[PDB]
């Protein structure tokens, strides 16, 4: 069987996180997305030459009960913590989002990767130090992404599985 890598993307409302999938699922941009709709997508790649599937939730942060978001957050072998280089408050919300993630994981050691989403914009408010210094303090990679030039996108989810394989070995 080709193995699959369960992977989970989670951040503040507005960042990028339905654009990012969606770039790499469909590759094009979507500029209109419900922000409340929470869906997996499924899509076979090659990262060093491994044939692999991803199996990837984009959240949406809703209140209203989902068996698969359980599902996801509990059994999830890797998480995107994506903030948006033009939005502090997004940036702000990380160590939130990675808290969450310790607490159902109950590990110190889940392979995470650092987004910082938009860099197509020049108006960036977190600069690439303050991402890099969070990233160090985490021991996780750090990868810039625009969604809308595809800047970053395979280099964030391949990344992801890097992760992966070395916590597996
Ligand atoms: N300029 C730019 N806009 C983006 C990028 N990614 C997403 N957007 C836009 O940002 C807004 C929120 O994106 P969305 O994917 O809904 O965020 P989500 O709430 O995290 O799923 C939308 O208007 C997107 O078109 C990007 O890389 N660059
Ligand atoms: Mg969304």
């Amino acid at each position: 069987g080709m193995t699959e890598y369960k992977l989970v993307v989670v951040g503040a409302d507005g960042v990028g996180k339905s654009a990012l999938t969606i770039q790499l699922i469909q590759n094009h941009f979507v500029d209109e997305y419900d922000p409340t709709i929470e869906d997996s997508y499924r899509k076979q790649v090659v990262i060093d030459g491994e044939t692999c599937l991803l199996d990837i939730l984009d959240t949406a942060g809703q209140e209203e009960y989902s068996a698969m978001r359980d599902q996801y957050m509990r059994t999830g072998e890797g998480f995107l913590c994506v903030f948006a280089i033009n939005n502090t408050k997004s940036f702000e919300d990380i160590h939130h989002y990675r808290e969450q993630i310790k607490r159902v994981q109950d590990s110190e050691d889940v392979p995470m990767v650092l987004v910082g989403n938009k860099c197509d914009l020049p108006s960036r408010t977190v600069d690439t130090k303050q991402a890099q210094d969070l990233a160090r303090s985490y021991g996780i990679p750090f990868i810039e992404t625009s969604a809308k030039t595809r800047q970053g996108v395979d280099d964030a989810f391949y990344t992801l599985v890097r992760e992966i394989r070395k916590h597996k070995e």
